[PDB]
């Protein structure tokens, strides 16, 4: 009967702080009868609970329960998970919201595949990407690639009731444990779920609200590697497939120990790195074994066999070495054709956008700069990269600025080239041309008016740059290609944005009109007005409104008539429909097309 | 010497504080005060030499002094000026010398007649004086013969243009005084038809009183370029059209009736585009144009940079962009470099206006410094440079610079201040019409250091990406940014001669700066913190501090923190005594 239980627990939780999250289930496409919302309240000291449970008693497919205080949302996930009667669970946190075709979209891919678990595309406030390699392409047979389907490791996935009940995976109850998703979507896997991946469409969104937690816990040296090391324990003693325990090693060693050897040496007190660094070094000598950095790149490896002889000197040397390379990309070129924006981007490796980052070319070797000192202390190979100048990557991504979702344009041709600057030493140059089909990327009514942010994705020699595409000089290209408004412009910050549907700026505006071409039809009381720069692709009909205001009148009342914006056989114009307006005189003209008017100083004698 | 002080809603603390710190003879300078207050009366009778537009006119006459300056509110004056502004006014019989100025932003100021001294500079024509502000120092005799005044009346703009104009007209005789820094200007016309009527008055006082076909060109050229023209550019992005309208017909109402025809032919070829669209009326062209030139820089990268000899030396490397990012381009059409610019654009204008074929050698490259305590500026001589126009791509060119230079921190060094302060590098780069005099920047992590003749200089990445020298340790710690070799520590228990070497640094002639520490039991969270005398030494090429215990009375291992020049360390000695 109930096909998805969402689970949400509370503390001292307001009833405006769920406004949001409430809408965004209300809106779900999905039968309210056909899903149930369990809160469970973790002992609320405040008077929250009473306004929650008042809340409930209008809505028959919301239940919310009071348990004794825990200090922790473990307990009442628990709680609820043994309350729920849905095929499918959902572990929502109440500061976030869901998308209005989630619960039918993903339960359909559940229930048509079989899936104990479904990890459907994330979106998070923040950054250029979210689950890049993961939520790349819909797969109902994920598992097969390993444990790695399930990351990011979020609750935030629709898990199968039964599944949990019948090998009894729970979140951990007792004492507070760091990254406890990660227990949670590894015991699953290692019960042999089928985990399918959603990934075109967005079905969570993981809002960033002032994350300003302020817990001794989280900020407690030794706790971390207490942490860290029950974390690697679990792996060890309960991931049983090679595969997967060795994927699970090297990616958590390369982030969590190998991530404090980088430019965290650069922002931490020196009583802060030698407590930390003493505890990476026990941790790889104890719990990773020697053939994990095998796994690793280069700079990884340099890192890893450094950490074990203790050197943390040069490390503190190479972390200053290293600091700022990175691959900002500029337009070369930017237009509309037919129905798409196609650009041409290039970039290299630069530290913070300045100076070429090199390499040097020793014998026939293309070898890491870093000092003799540093250099004849490691093993010959590991700065090496000749056979690693054929791996580099170059894509372009987008991202909506309201739905805060994030994805790849696909379709690119990029080239990377090694160049030689000057004596021995080489650059990473590179070139890369893509369009944007916008009606790829607008899944929801919402998606249809939004600005856009361009994006693009470097990597190569270890490095990953994922930045925005960024211009100098002033870019404004505007189309009106199958009734859809769009603009590309250099924004205030200096990024590359794609504005649809006229949610910053005005197309009129932008456009320019042919101001000794405007024709003003007295028998028909029709306005003309054509645009002037402006790409038109397909037939377009938008329609708005215009402004009248008699000239010289200092107090003048606006007028408010009807207008549309037409595009016509490659051709775009502002029509004022005057009808039987009793007019006279000369008049000021504003258009309002799509909520934005223009400053073209239009004016017209009647 | 005379000083007029104006009162205007009189900080009358602070400027005396200011003007009593100089070196020359107090009864040797005078000041005037013009007040036509109760606490002026009581300033005066403290101390003798102090006497109590429209207020300083009626000074001018009022005061005794061979030369006289005009001294605004907040404004600085450095301590040796009065003496070296006397005797070089005296020995070459001026009748107005302008000292070399300084201002608070930017990296230069009088970039073109401020670079060498000139006690004969009247005869290169009106430019000297430029740029024409209110603070140099003139004769009360050309003054009172000549009866030169400020404009009394209401509130005119560039009554300092008119002030230093009618000087120059009747035949006043003026040095520039480069050699040393003067006055500070602390600094700290908005209606339209004011702005535009005050230009009016502007141009017209030029044509009516400046006589010298030359020195009449000059004004007319440098403030039709930048006052009128000045609002074609960057200005038309950033007003709205209301503005724009008003402005611009006043713009060309004014090339058309006050600015002949002639003087276009002495302006760049960016320029002479603007003037050719202005009196054209052509405000859309101008518009899009503004568009098209918006970003226009050079930015300037650090190659290398070290410590050879007794001089800190780099090698930068430039290249015109759009706002540091893709490159700007030149187009080669036939056999002429053009400007890129859109056909309708190019159709409208006379071909010769967007040909930079005859301004190709005109690129220059040069260096800066400025004082950050003192904000005063300077080019940095002795230096090589060269500017290639490289093709990019199909027909497409760009503008490449690189750059060697050294700088020898003695030559700027004036004040007993200057020799301990931060000193930030900058680069000038012009062409084509546009400058760009930006900081010297660098993406990678820069600390060198170095040990030359007592002067403790290190080379760094700024917090904000420049390049920066530390001297005198007003920033750095010279010990922590040089390291440190713990293992060639030795220890003279008999005299106590605590000797800690330095790793990476550049150490040339000999150096004895002292200090001192402070010693700290191990671990044991606090105790008694006793601090002992210490001393930093530089011989033969090598860097290192003693530490100096006579009156030994420590037992066990021991934190030791040095502290030279007021700047500790972070180097973690711990030393077992
Ligand atoms: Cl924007």
């Amino acid at each position: 009967d109930i096909k998805i239980s969402v689970v949400v627990p509370t503390y001292n939780t307001e009833l405006e702080g769920l406004k949001n999250l409430m809408a965004s289930i209300d809106k779900q496409t999905m039968n309210p009868d056909e899903y149930e919302l369990v809160f469970v309240d973790d002992g609320s000291t405040t008077d929250t609970y009473e306004r929650l449970q008042e809340f409930a008693e209008t809505r028959p497919n919301m239940t919310v329960k009071q348990i004794e205080n825990s200090g922790w949302g473990s307990r009442p996930r628990n709680i609820a998970t043994k309350m729920a009667k849905g095929e499918y669970i959902l572990y929502l946190d109440h500061d976030d919201t869901v998308f209005p075709e989630t619960f039918e979209r993903v339960y359909n891919f559940g229930k048509e595949n079989n899936l104990d678990v479904v990890s459907g595309k994330e979106v998070r406030t923040n950054g250029w990407s979210w689950g890049w390699k993961q939520f790349s392409e819909n797969n109902p047979h994920a598992e097969e690639m390993g444990i790695e389907c399930l990351l990011p490791m979020t609750p935030h996935k629709f898990y199968k009731r039964e599944f949990l009940l019948e090998n009894d995976i729970t979140f951990d109850d007792g004492a507070r444990v760091l990254w406890e998703d990660v227990y949670f979507n590894s015991k699953a896997f290692i019960h042999g779920a089928k985990v399918g991946i959603l990934a075109d469409y967005p079905t969570y969104y993981w809002i960033a609200t002032g994350a300003n937690n302020s817990s001794s816990f989280g900020r407690d040296p030794h706790e971390k590697w207490n942490q860290i090391n029950k974390l690697f324990n679990f792996f060890k003693d309960n991931i049983k497939e090679q595969r997967d325990l060795d994927f699970m090693l090297t990616h958590w060693y390369r982030s969590r120990v190998l991530g404090i050897l980088g430019q965290w040496l650069l922002k931490n007190n020196n009583e802060r790195i030698d407590i930390e660094f003493n505890y990476a070094k026990k941790l790889a000598e104890e719990l990773i074994p020697a053939y994990i950095s095998e796994n690793l790149d280069k700079n990884n490896q340099v890192k890893d066999y450094l950490l074990r002889q203790g050197d943390l000197d040069s490390l503190k040397k190479l972390a200053q070495i290293d600091a700022g390379i990175t691959a900002l990309s500029y337009v070369e070129d930017a237009y509309f054709k037919e129905d798409k924006l196609f650009f041409k981007t290039s970039t290299k490796m630069t530290y913070e956008d300045k100076e070429d980052f090199f390499i040097e070319k020793t014998a026939d070797r293309m070898e890491r700069i870093l000092p003799e000192e540093i250099k004849s202390k490691l093993p010959k190979e590991f700065f090496d990269y000749s056979d690693d100048l054929a791996e580099f990557t170059y894509e372009p991504s987008i991202k909506g600025r309201n739905s805060r979702a994030t994805w790849k344009i696909d379709g690119s041709t990029s080239n990377v080239e090694v160049v030689n600057k000057k004596a021995n030493l080489y650059k990473i140059e590179g070139e890369m041309s893509f369009s944007v089909q916008i009606n790829d990327y607008i899944l929801d009514a919402a998606d249809k008016k939004q600005p856009w942010d361009i994006a693009t994705r470097f990597t190569g020699l270890g490095y990953t740059s994922h930045r925005a595409l960024t211009i100098g000089k002033i870019l404004i290209k505007t189309a009106l290609i199958n009734n859809k408004t769009m603009i590309v412009y250099k924004n205030a910050s200096g990024l590359i944005s794609l504005d649809v549907g006229s949610s910053v700026r005005s197309i009129v505006e932008d456009s320019g009109v042919k101001r000794e071409q405007i024709l003003i039809d007295k028998t028909s009381g029709k306005v003309t007005i054509p645009l002037n720069e402006i790409h038109v692709f397909g037939e377009s009909l938008i329609e708005g409104n215009a402004e009248l205001k008699p000239v010289g009148i200092s107090d003048a009342d606006p007028i408010n008539v009807k207008a549309k914006l037409i595009g016509e056989a490659n051709k775009a114009r502002v029509e004022v429909l005057l009808g039987d307006e009793k007019l006279s005189g000369e008049y000021h003209l504003v258009t309002n097309i799509q909520g934005k008017k223009d400053k073209q100083q239009i004016k017209i004698t009647l």
